């Protein structure tokens, strides 16, 4: 199966929008982590492949996904980075877990629809 750019965008953008609609839980994930500004300069020692919502949105808007699983992989890279870097008691970790619950719920019927 070949997926057209607008087909991926129409099917997947609502799932991304469901993540942005979570407050406060989307807030840590809206822009790329800036370790110096945020006071966490060890971040890139630990997270080798950063990912965030703004990057995923741009990739969806600019045809950088050819297959829905490439989009799913980037969302999960964002989640796995947050569970790797952050302590289990932290806001970012718990907010990541909430986003992963929302995403699992939204993405399943969409994958079924895409075939
Ligand atoms: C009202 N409210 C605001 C926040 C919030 C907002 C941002 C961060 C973190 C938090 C909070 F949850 F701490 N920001 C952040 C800081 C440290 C790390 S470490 C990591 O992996 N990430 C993704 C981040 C992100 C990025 C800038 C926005 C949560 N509620």
């Amino acid at each position: 199966k070949i997926f057209k750019p607008e087909e991926l965008r129409q099917a997947l953008m609502p799932t991304l929008e469901a993540l942005y609609r979570q407050d406060p839980e989307s807030l840590p994930f809206r822009q790329p982590v800036d370790p110096q500004l945020l006071g966490i300069p060890d971040y890139f020692d630990i997270v080798k492949n950063p990912m965030d919502l703004s990057t995923i949105k741009r990739k969806l808007d600019t045809g950088q996904y050819q297959e829905p699983w490439q989009y799913v992989d980037d969302v999960w890279l964002m989640f796995n980075n947050a569970w790797l870097y952050n302590r289990k008691t932290s806001r970012v970790y718990k907010f990541c877990s909430k986003l992963a619950e929302v995403f699992e719920q939204e993405i399943d019927p969409v994958m079924q629809s895409l075939g």
